[PDB]
């Protein structure tokens, strides 16, 4: 029938017409509440960032580990508590007292520890550069704090689960995240890829873009896919994770480059964050970057004008993440015990070189 | 025919196009609902952060106002205001920089077309404090006519803080119930008129209550209002003493609200209280050990709450008038000097 056509296309140009009106409404209202939801953003990313400043951009921790059930045979020093920054220790045989921004004690927990490091996450995807370090001699817990174990995962892990539930939320907003991931060693002011096998020459070069910003030449560099392929690059890096004498004596750099593209508004946000797991600090080259990376913070605190960053490795390696706006926790590794007296002593004594750069 | 042929081929193209675009309401309905809940999380988070920063800062808090004009004033002539983001507001003569501050910041400006609402929801974090034992001051600073009482008393169509402050007092209180926690609320209300004090039902001996319900403070609150150019010289003061009981451990929380709407500031002992506020806020700024807290009755009250710290807001109240430009900018320049104060 050619009636029952007719006046279907009438009813169809009627529905058509009154869409095309619920749309460009719709479309409209979508476009403010866009509008305000990336300047509302903005917005809160500046808050965020001046909460991190009023907290100081460069921090200082310290922990206490914990005696194992195989070390019994040790006595530990006499730890005093003045405050919940001030923490002294006294040998079993004139006062050593040290201020840190927070002191941890043989009972806190993993996530003590990552909730002074989870705002920094939210800094990292606003385009800030982060670096988190494990500072202490061998035995202290450095490794313990970033990898941690599988019943009780140190910083690392809980860093890759936050960023991946963030990165989700993020979607929402419009932004849409890459995480370029590398991980390396540096031992005798030589850099080794821990996702090869192969023998190489990295250097450390200007960035193409940025001559501020570094890159590493002749590593891997991986494109995350999804949380189970950065799980098999963590467990392949630490398969190939250092040997007494070099395995106390290697850096381990876990870094994690957070690309965010925001498409419609055409923006961008870049920040990295860096998880250092020193090399251990007791008594040329087999010492250059820790040495360097102390002189480099507190030449930091000082306000120094001229910052020598490539007087090693490390410093260069981190400078796009150590300078300016960029935000560092330090967790100074401490074992509880008299024997170790001497050398907790020389590492709560870089905590105090640094509340005395504070002003 | 040709014309069943071209018939059929006009109602498969318009089933196509109408399914198209039904996809495409769904879509974007879908995104709308998404996009409205992001932004009232990342406002929500906005307004944490804001007040985070405002606590560690710990100086005394200022918000500035911009009242519209009234249905009355739709052809009295306003100067030119420029706002460069939350918390800076510019105003300039309808008509430089050797003449001082034109560009002021502050911790939040709100616009004419704010609503009562955004308004206690930037204060309402301050006013849960003071369950936590803290002594609390909002205190509305302004000319005559600027907004101070339409700011803290409000109309009964949109009620302004001190209304709010009930229902979040006793929300708030009843999860406190739950903890253990036993909270009695001591109330008083009173004025100041020329350095004289007016009960409107420490300090004594003047009218006290204690509540019961918030029937009963909105009442009380009411009868107090009902007792109120003199207006425009006499100070307002409520305060709402809260005070919390547990039997384990022994401890109790002592903390106030105190809740001031000052007279006007418009240039004129009759003015007094206000002068020596200004004072009490040079002091502080010059951190000094002796403050003149002492030579007006408000400075004594304010006292107490006048540490210098941000327990203390103080809504500026402005009017966008071109006739009340020197009046704004005086007003203004003082909010400056107070949003600096940090002392104790
Ligand atoms: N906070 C802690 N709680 C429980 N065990 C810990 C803690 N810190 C370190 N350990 C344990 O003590 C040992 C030394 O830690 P490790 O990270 O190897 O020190 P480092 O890396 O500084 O040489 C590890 O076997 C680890 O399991
Ligand atoms: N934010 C506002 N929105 C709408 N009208 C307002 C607002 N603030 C004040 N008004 C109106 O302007 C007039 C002056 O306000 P008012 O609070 O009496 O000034 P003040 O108390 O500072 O002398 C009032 O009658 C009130 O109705
Ligand atoms: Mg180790």
């Amino acid at each position: 029938m050619h009636a029952a056509l007719s006046t279907e296309v009438v009813h169809l140009r009627q529905r058509t017409e009154e869409l095309l009106r619920c749309n460009e409404q719709q479309a409209a209202e979508l476009e403010t509440c866009k509008e305000q939801l990336f300047q509302s953003n903005m917005e809160r990313k500046e808050l965020h960032n001046t909460v991190m400043d009023l907290r100081d951009n460069i921090r200082v921790f310290c922990r206490i580990r914990p005696p194992l059930e195989s070390e019994e045979n040790r006595m530990c020093c006499t730890w005093t508590y003045h405050d919940e920054s001030t923490v002294e220790l006294q040998s079993i045989d004139g006062q050593q007292i040290f201020s840190f921004d927070q002191v941890f004690h043989p009972l806190s927990s993993q996530s003590d520890i990552f909730e002074m490091v989870s705002p920094l996450i939210q800094s990292a995807l606003d385009g800030y550069n982060i670096c988190i370090f494990a500072y202490g001699q061998t035995g202290s817990g450095k490794t313990y704090t970033m990898d941690g174990v599988p019943e009780s995962v140190g910083v690392i892990p809980r860093t890759v689960d936050l960023l991946f539930d963030s990165i989700r939320g993020y979607r929402n907003l419009g932004w849409e995240y890459e995480i370029k991931a590398t991980f390396l060693e540096i031992y005798n002011e030589v850099l080794y890829d821990l996702l090869s096998n192969e023998q190489k020459d990295m250097e450390i070069r200007m960035a193409k873009n940025n001559k501020n910003d570094i890159y590493v030449s002749n590593i891997t560099e991986e494109t995350v896919l999804d949380p189970n392929h950065l799980r098999h690059l963590m467990h392949t890096a630490k398969m190939n994770r250092a040997g007494n004498e070099r395995s106390s004596r290697s850096h381990a750099v876990t870094k994690l480059e957070l690309i965010g593209r925001h498409a419609e508004k055409q923006e961008i946000s870049v920040g990295s964050i860096n998880l250092v797991d020193l090399a251990g600090s007791e008594s040329k080259n087999i010492n250059r970057s820790l040495s360097e990376l102390t002189n480099v913070i507190l030449a930091l605190l000082q306000k120094q004008d001229h910052i020598p960053y490539r007087n090693s490795k490390l410093t260069h390696l981190l400078m796009p993440s150590l300078g300016g706006n960029s935000k560092t926790l330090m967790f100074i590794n401490v074992s509880p015990f008299q024997d170790c007296f001497q050398e907790s002593v020389k590492s709560l004594r870089f905590a105090a070189s640094v509340n005395s750069c504070k002003m």
